[PDB]
């Protein structure tokens, strides 16, 4: 049966569907965008800044936390430098902060230094979360810190979600290949369309009461609404936060216009800092302070929740209905046959 | 339970996904009847309505539209007294037909009072989400005060939303969520329904109530109008195909030696200056007098009805058959492998 | 009742949607026979007909096409006496077979009388909608006056229309509504059927009466012609691939130091001068003598018949099997990921 | 009659239509084995073959390919003795493996005689249509004269064509009609089968006889190679990804300010001096070892995601998931300006 079912499975991505409007008794200004990942970790907005060397550092995680979100300090630095940055964030009013940790031999010594800075969640993020080495590390970390929030990823199947939950992780991160700087699906030929991956993983984690994180693939505020409506509790962003003033990336000039360096953790340049690469090096347009971008994201989420009549996010993921779409409909969803003179804050 | 499992079941079709199949014909395009009835007090010689936008329809536009057999909708982005005078200006010019857009805002009741005293033929209660409870309650409020008034309500995209507006008092339902050429709702909120599916679904519900529907937005060629009418719509509402017309309120400007007219969305930042925007500002080529483009639109409709053998518009929507098509069929339907030297009036 | 529910059931396929599947072959491309028979009085050495357009086929084109084993169609954009002289000129110059297009006007009989006295080999009653009652009555009228004349009727795209023309008196049916490279019928009227589905459906009906069908329009490569013949068509009609030929009526024009020839549709505004157009005016690159492009066309057919093992065209249309493909497969079928250095005769 | 109604029933899938599904893995990419066996006399350390073209594979290319664990195919666009000199020149250094292409012609047997006397390890009977009767009769003719020779026959794309070559005498089947980057067969003749379906269809038939299949043409990224092997192919044959390499026969030219190498199809008008190929240029990519390292490294990454301990576990257990064009846009880098050209992505 394994030979005959090679090409049976089918996947859906963000640009394949649309959210169906339903009866609404709530106004967009009145909806609540709050979400809870655990009793020790509660966010006012479902936005997380990814743990990359060009997205989130001490300055970024602070600005993200002041807005109700969460920042993830990347692991491409020394153990003592990462612990001080976590302490620097917590010093600004005891905000919420996370830190990425790789499945290395010295991971436990890195994790020990982070908990003494009272980090709120660690992220055991790797390219393949369904690996045996990743599962054993989760059992190893959970045994030493029973009350710590453990985020494990990345995965894209329901079987991989269940395996990490049984290893000790209470938060599962979903996404293999949808990143804007990712080339895994081109280099390794491996991947699962995000919207299907989120739906499959959230279905498995929902019967255990485990939240899932939609990580990667979001390029517009509407895609964030689709990810949350597919079963995800929160969304993790990289490209939409890289052009923010608070991000660590370096400023470069292109065509007389400011840009910010945005690289993947699998790029050759990010590798030296930390055999074949699975990411590319690039630049994103400068978008100014973080607060401007966040208002457009939440404002786009409030509009979508108003169309579906969802007062809270849990009503959205439990009731929102999609409609499948062709390629010609995607051009219909975007502005067409009109010369765009002014570029909108959201577009 | 069942709402979670039916997340990705529905399928949607747009204009560029299908084609009308030719059938037995005993009528020539010059002989068909393009007359349509929206109510016993509202009858149009051609099934064309100009949308109520600050860059499409004003007093001058509504006059030329009505003298051509169509209908104009005066936009609401002006004072109540300025809008009532424009309505009177049209009526005074030979007893033509004119409509006016009205929001579910607080000045709707006082605005409708001034419009009905100006002998307006129809009001349009159009909002971003016509399936809202606030919109439904206003329709009951307006219908209770004006039992014989023509009320156009929208916008909707599901059959259940059509039933709700019909049950509230509206005798014409406007269909369209996201297909506007200047619309960004599907990018910002992730919400929308493909037009051809939306029209078919809404018209199916309103057909058992004897209620006509308006295909609003999405039309970029005259053939798109024929598909909308054959899909179940009684009339079609156009915006982008009328903005570059001399009778539109915008003024003609030059960019790169070519004539253009400003075309903005009602949800764009510019229209509201007069939370998160859902429209953009753009440019359309100047198309000369209104009579030129209307002659091309109706002439394209007469040709399409000749191919289908439709003597009436009722025969078209009750008998016309579609055929689904791929993306490669879309490129074959448009001119291909020929460099175009002369720009056609319809193309 | 039932016509409303079957509105979007049908599916159509175009040229770039499929590929011919290789089969067991015992014949070499140099050995296959490309001869086809349309009637006892009309037999072609090659299955190529030049369309009857004022920028494709005139006396010079019909002569060169007939000396190559094909057939030319003199267009009808001239006087009855002008067209009869062109037909006579071809037969006096050595043209073996020649045809002439005739419109469904009141003076059609007077035009046909002059053509048969010029010893025309086939008349073409080509209109936009061959399933019209006026066209059917004209076919019955011509068959009653000339029982032995070769009558080509079109254009149609359904099996229902094919039976009507065959029962009216036509022994050759021409298929194609909307696939022309200069055609805008599907954009202006919204009416059309994908060529490969139309040919297959029409050939299915004409096969039960022993009637050949003509695949007219849509062909842009030699592979598309093989697909048209394998779908059930006896011969193929070309327009854009012959417009840049030296024997075409157009005169060579130069743009940016490169030679061009005018190629316009019969529904374009310019053609009609000599008000709702269904065609556009354009230019195609000059390709030199006709024999060069015909050599590439026939050579491409011989290769395809070799891949399928078809010794005859009748074996090809009766046995060849297709395989359906997505848009990503089309990108593979064309040269990709390599910069093309020289202009190939085929590509 | 029954052939008429099943004209448009079949469906085909290509590389960019699917993705490999990640599975449980207990192995790292550095630990997997990429070795494959085509016959008792033919074993390769890597599943890479350089195609037999006059702008891809020559003596130097076959040496570097063999020293890297792969296999080179000396093309036939040269004299019989010059091709035999190339085969011996390869065997002279390190006693490495080498192959040679042979066309179906009346003088084919004499070309094969010179190659076997040069101790060629496998001959490749490459044609446009491997399901032709003339090709099958040649396979029977060569097998009758050489019982111990490794015979690679192609190209095919259907299960019946695979079965015909196996029963004709070929122990390796070559799959691919129309997917070449320089190929225009599907545009000129309208004939072809999407590679991934063709490989799956051919491998299903060749699996019942213990016969390996070669995924020939269409690969443009390392992920396409991983998909081809997981679909049933034992090895992959490449042309465009090896043509811009320093060991390829072309010399470096500057066109539009960039270094390029000539890459032409065997059916193009230039090689034949009705074409079914075009002449083109690919960027210069330097030494072969760099491009081979990127290809194999991508295979190890893919095999790590699937939990494939060996290549035989990959082709027997890897599962695909189908995707639309919008999912294809998500698979590539998107909405980001690319400043640096990656070794595996360009
Ligand atoms: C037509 C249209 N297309 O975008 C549009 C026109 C003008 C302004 C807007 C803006 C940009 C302001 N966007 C929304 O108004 N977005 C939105 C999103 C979701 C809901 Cl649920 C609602 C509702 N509005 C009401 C009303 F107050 F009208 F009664 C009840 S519910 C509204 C949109
Ligand atoms: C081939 C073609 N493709 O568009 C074409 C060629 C020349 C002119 C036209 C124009 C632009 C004039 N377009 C129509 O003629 N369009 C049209 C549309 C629908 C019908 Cl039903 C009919 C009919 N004409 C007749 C006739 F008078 F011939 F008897 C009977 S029914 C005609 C089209
Ligand atoms: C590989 C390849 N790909 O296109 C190719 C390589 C070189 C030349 C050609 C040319 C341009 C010459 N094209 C054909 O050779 N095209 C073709 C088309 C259909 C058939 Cl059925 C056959 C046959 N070959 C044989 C042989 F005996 F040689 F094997 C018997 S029949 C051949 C193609
Ligand atoms: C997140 C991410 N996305 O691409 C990424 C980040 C940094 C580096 C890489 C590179 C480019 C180095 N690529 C792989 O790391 N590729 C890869 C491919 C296949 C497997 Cl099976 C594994 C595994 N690593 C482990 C470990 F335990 F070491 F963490 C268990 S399994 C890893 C990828
Ligand atoms: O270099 C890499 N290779 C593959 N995936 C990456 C790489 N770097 C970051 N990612 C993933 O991409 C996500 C964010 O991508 P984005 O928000 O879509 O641009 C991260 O949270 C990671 O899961
Ligand atoms: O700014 C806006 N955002 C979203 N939809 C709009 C906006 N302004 C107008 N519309 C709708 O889009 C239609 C325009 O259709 P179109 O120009 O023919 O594509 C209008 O008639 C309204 O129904
Ligand atoms: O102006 C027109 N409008 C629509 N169809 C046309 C027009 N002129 C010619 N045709 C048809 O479209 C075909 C175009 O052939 P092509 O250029 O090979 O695609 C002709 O052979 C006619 O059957
Ligand atoms: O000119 C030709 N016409 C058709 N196919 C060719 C031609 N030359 C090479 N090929 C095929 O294309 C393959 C390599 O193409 P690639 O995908 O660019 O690596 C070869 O192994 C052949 O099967
Ligand atoms: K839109
Ligand atoms: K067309
Ligand atoms: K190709
Ligand atoms: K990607």
């Amino acid at each position: 049966a394994m030979w005959e079912s090679k090409f049976v499975k089918e996947g859906l991505t963000f640009d394949d569907v649309l959210l169906v409007p339903a009866k609404s008794d709530v106004l967009p200004r009145e909806v609540s965008v709050k979400t809870v990942l655990s009793e020790s970790l509660q966010l006012n907005i479902p936005l997380i800044s990814a743990g990359m060397d060009t997205v989130t550092e001490a300055d970024m995680a602070i600005a993200m936390a002041r807005q109700g979100g969460l920042g993830i300090i990347h692991k491409n630095m020394s153990i003592e430098q990462q612990a001080e940055q976590v302490d620097k964030v917590k010093r600004s009013g005891g905000l919420l902060v996370g830190a990425a940790v790789g499945v290395t031999a010295d991971a436990m010594t890195r994790i020990d230094a982070l908990v003494k800075a009272s980090v709120d969640a660690i992220v055991l993020d790797t390219a393949h979360g369904h690996s045996q080495g990743v599962i054993d590390k989760v059992k190893e970390v959970r045994a030493k810190y029973p009350s710590l929030n453990i985020i494990a990823g990345n995965v894209a199947t329901a079987e991989a979600t269940k395996a990490l939950i049984e290893a000790g992780a209470n938060v599962v991160k979903v996404g293999i290949g949808p990143g804007s700087i990712c080339t895994t699906r081109v280099v390794a030929g491996v991947g699962v369309p995000q919207l299907t991956a989120v739906y499959d993983c959230a279905t498995e984690a929902r019967k255990h009461g485990i939240p899932v994180i939609a990580d990667g693939g979001i390029k517009y505020s509407g895609d964030m609404v689709k990810a949350l409506a597919a079963g995800a509790h929160v969304v993790m962003l990289g490209s939409m936060f890289a052009g923010v003033a608070e991000s660590p990336g370096e400023t470069e000039i292109y065509q007389g216009r400011q840009f910010k360096v945005y690289r993947g953790m699998g790029s050759v340049g990010a590798m030296e800092k930390g055999l074949v690469p699975e990411g590319i090096e690039g630049r994103v347009p400068y978008k100014g302070p973080l607060a401007d971008t966040v208002h457009q994201l939440v404002g786009g989420l409030r509009a979508g929740m108003g169309y579906c009549g969802a007062q809270d996010l849990e009503f959205l993921r439990e009731n929102a209905q999609f409609i499948r779409m062709s390629g010609a409909g995607l051009l219909e969803s975007h502005p067409h046959h009109v010369q765009i003179t002014k570029e909108a804050p959201n577009y």
